[PDB]
């Protein structure tokens, strides 16, 4: 058998609707998805720090240091 | 049989609806999903702080470190 | 069997919606994404910080050191 | 079989919408995105950092290292 | 079987809407992306920095440093 392999998706009369066959992968930190929709109206707002892995070795070593957003000022508008 | 393998999603008449098939990953923080829908309203607001993992090894090593957000300000306006 | 290979999508009368093998990589920090839709109205703000990873090897290294942003000023105005 | 293959996406009547097949790379960051529709609305802002890998090797080494922004200043005015 | 290749996209009757099969690549940092739409109105900012790879190797080496903007000054007026 492989290693690591991903099968496809939609196909043949493909159809429904997710989020499926992620490794070691980051989705979020303000966004927003619409799609075949009516009037669709989304808001999103964050403050946030993510961090994700799929096999990992190591021998005096180091790995994956994050240090946060820090000291920062934001202003969005309205929409009518 | 094979290693970290995964099968595909909605073939040969494809339906329904959701999440799956995640190794060592983040879905989140701040967002929004839709489809197929009519007249949706959604909102969402965030503060957070995420970590995830999948197979990892270690010897004399330090591995995966996160300091959060920190001192922040942030001001999103009104939607008509 | 391969060795990291990914199936195609949407083929042979495709359909459906949504997001589907990643393998280490980063989806997000502001971002919006409409289709095959009426009237969409959508708004995202973020401040962040993402990191990602598939497959690593490491003796005697260092390796992925992220300093997030820091001490910024942002103001984006109006949309009738 | 083959190595770090990838298969082709909406062929032979294609449909559906989405993201899908990717490796160690980044997507985000301040970006909007519309097709087929009426009277899309969308504004985004962000103040980040992102960091993506697949497949690394390292003896001795230093891989990967990010400072991120410090000490702008910005303004973006109104739309009608 | 083949290293590295790509199938094509969007033949013999193409359809749909995406971003597929990226490798190692950076998509984002202020854009805006529109296509087959009527009346669309679109905003992006951003502060930002990215960096991505596929397949590194490395041995008594230093690879991809980056040290992000600083210290700027930038001003967008209005559209009537």
């Amino acid at each position: 058998g492989g290693f690591g392999n991903q099968g496809g998706f939609g196909n043949s009369r493909g159809g429904g609707a997710g989020l499926g066959n992620n490794q070691g992968s980051n989705m979020g930190g303000g966004m927003n998805f619409g799609a075949f929709s009516i009037n669709p109206a989304m808001m999103a707002a964050a403050q946030a720090a993510l961090q994700s892995s799929w096999g990992m070795m190591g021998m005096l070593a180091s790995q994956q240091n994050q240090s946060g957003p820090s000291g920062n000022n934001q202003n969005q508008g309205n929409m009518q």
